[PDB]
């Protein structure tokens, strides 16, 4: 019966006993995410009393085009419903998906989480709306076609779904594990990661616009191309094992801030941390 | 022409009334208008088809306990899903579209624009795929809407030269492409409608692919621009299931010879 | 504020009418319209009202209805939300000039908002899922845009610091929003860098799936991923006679007058050419 809303996870922890003020036309799906909260179509806002919700990201533009909006904070005050892969700055789930902070996505990754295909994202991974995670169909049987099933009585569908099972091939992600997207990722524009031959986007891979991925991309690995080759690391071996190690993007704000120097000058991280 | 809604409302409304599940449009009222139809409150399958207008409509019916006695297409349907998949042969603006067979919104736009003649049955056709066709590239210009300036005389210069471009621009003096049955085309694959008349049943087209040419039967294609890495079966397999057409058989077939659905070898044994 | 692209247009061409709104509105319409007077469309007359289709999907179902059959785009109707939409004068898309006959799509009406755009020109053809997007910084320890919600305001300044020196330009600063010229085509899911690119020159013809890295040269056409040239459209001393005609500047008459020189490049050479 549906899993929590991004809005929702949110509103527990901010709405501090406010009103949600909602700024756009309300939806069958808004509405049923909000009968928990006391909330009203928005006209004049006060963020001492009020939690805004834009619909969509058309009604966001209007909301942050109005002077009310000045004094409202991202997340904190105010949200945009239809935008469940948005950052935010506390872990969460998407679906049964584990996401990090300060990480985002577009729709294609969001049904990629409700399909199984994904088995958590890191912490500070940027990942362009346009890319797409999907899995292969079987290419084993006479057909490639997956609807053909909606037609499969009991005992066809028993036998359908037992070949797949043992498919090696894992078509529609069968028999194998959901794969995990790193920390500190970057997935450009109309990028796609085939989920039935990937378990691991590695910590700090850069995958290019328009890139296929195949196979696994190892950690600080930047991938290009159709299909996706390395084209170079980010670091040496010796700071990757030491990114690995330290892990930075599991720190604490407090931390993130206490060394800022190291995270925007690598030498200084290596300096630091690389023993 | 006929929504796919419309299509479906014919078929099995039975008499009830549609209960509107979500934010009513023009388009949608514009669909229902031959039928009763009221915003839903409480629905029941006796009485009811319900019609849910997005996507994230049919999400919140589907996840509410008012749905467990309705079936998919007997008993509801999405509105904005023109590429959806149904049970029964459809029009996709007046292009055919087999049983079991779906595609997303830049495909739905290809058959609007006429760039489709019918694509087949059991076929699967990923949301980001995209069919689109040239613009004249043996003019001083490249634009298509500088036409919105010419005059009538202007315009029918321009319109003579075009059709009598070999290279098809805007898929003109060219038959619209034909997508066979058992296809698959992954994401942000893309068609030329200027060079393209037909995908062969049972080609698959790999993500990313750029389809410039013609794919025969059961060609597997990909790459900018696409080639051919292999064929899904023999010559003598693929002549045998040119002839057979699976993909026409009627449900009690289907599952009658499962076997021979699920195992290739089995299928040329029994057919070949 | 910044005009809506139908707050231009109905400056130009409502001359008096009253907005007919066809389609359920929206938060960003009812903004737009206010300077306006407007109602829910009903029986409508061109002599009387202009309609305004808030969605694609309203304006399909507004043009097969028979009330539209005197309505002529741009003078009597037009679609919100179609802010990359074609028009016959030179407008403004979130403060990015744009020239007469000129689409493009979300992603580029984005990159005209995030400034990553100077001008688009003429009669310029961009397929809706192209996209326009800047580098994030590749020289630190981490890739991430958005850890910069956690930056006190010592380590925002210390990271800002460093973008604005970058050669290379991550999210485009310190360099110049890039220039589309006129007569150029841009095919679905091209992508084109705003941190490395300021120019795609007049005539080029970006391929659908390209992604385009550098400049391109005018009346190139370039494909791949990386994009590299392809071929030219025309000759040297074509494209040498073409930059200095500009007929994408061209008033209507003129268009009409040399259309025969506008569909034959031989002829344009003929006329034009030295
Ligand atoms: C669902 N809506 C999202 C939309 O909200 C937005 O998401 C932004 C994303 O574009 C930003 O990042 C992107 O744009 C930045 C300039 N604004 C420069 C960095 C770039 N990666 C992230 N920092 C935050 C997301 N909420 O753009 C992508 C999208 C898919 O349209
Ligand atoms: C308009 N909505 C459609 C949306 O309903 C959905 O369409 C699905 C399609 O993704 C499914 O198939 C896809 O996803 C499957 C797991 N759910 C695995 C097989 C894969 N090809 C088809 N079996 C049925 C369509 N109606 O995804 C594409 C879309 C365009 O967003
Ligand atoms: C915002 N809506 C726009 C939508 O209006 C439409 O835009 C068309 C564009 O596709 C047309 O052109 C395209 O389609 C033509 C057949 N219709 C063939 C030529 C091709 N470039 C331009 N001539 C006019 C835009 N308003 O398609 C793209 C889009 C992004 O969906
Ligand atoms: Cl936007
Ligand atoms: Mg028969
Ligand atoms: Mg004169």
């Amino acid at each position: 019966q549906g899993m929590k809303t991004r809005l929702e996870q949110v509103l527990e922890r901010y709405l501090n006993g406010r009103e949600v003020a909602v700024w756009g036309v309300p939806t069958r799906r808004l509405l049923r995410a909000l009968k928990p909260f006391k909330f009203h179509t928005a006209d004049r806002v006060d963020p001492q009393y009020h939690y805004v919700v834009a619909v969509t990201d058309d009604d966001l533009t209007d909301f942050l085009s109005d002077e009310q909006s000045k004094s409202f904070q991202y997340a904190n005050d105010y949200l945009t419903f239809d935008d469940e892969g948005g950052e935010l700055p506390f872990e969460r789930m998407c679906f049964n998906v584990p996401v990090g902070r300060q990480t985002y996505f577009g729709d294609g990754v969001v049904g990629a989480c409700e399909n199984g295909y994904i088995k958590s994202i890191g912490q500070f991974t940027s990942i362009n709306g346009t890319a797409e995670i999907h899995a292969n169909h079987q290419l084993n049987m006479t057909f490639v076609s997956d609807d053909i099933q909606n037609f499969f009585n009991e005992e066809s569908m028993a036998v359908f779904q037992e070949k797949l099972r043992k498919d090696p091939k894992h078509p529609y992600a069968y028999s194998k594990e959901p794969m995990t997207i790193g920390s500190d990722v970057y997935i450009g524009a109309h990028a796609f990661i085939n989920a039935s031959t990937v378990t691991s986007i590695g910590d700090g891979a850069i995958i290019g616009s328009g890139a296929v991925v195949l196979e696994n991309v190892p950690p600080f690995a930047v991938v290009v191309g159709v299909p996706a080759r390395i084209k170079r690391y980010r670091f040496s071996k010796e700071m990757i094992e030491t990114l690995l190690r330290v892990k930075w993007w599991d720190w604490s704000i407090e931390e993130i801030n206490e060394n800022v120097d190291a995270l925007i000058s690598p030498e200084l991280f290596m300096k630091k941390y690389g023993s």
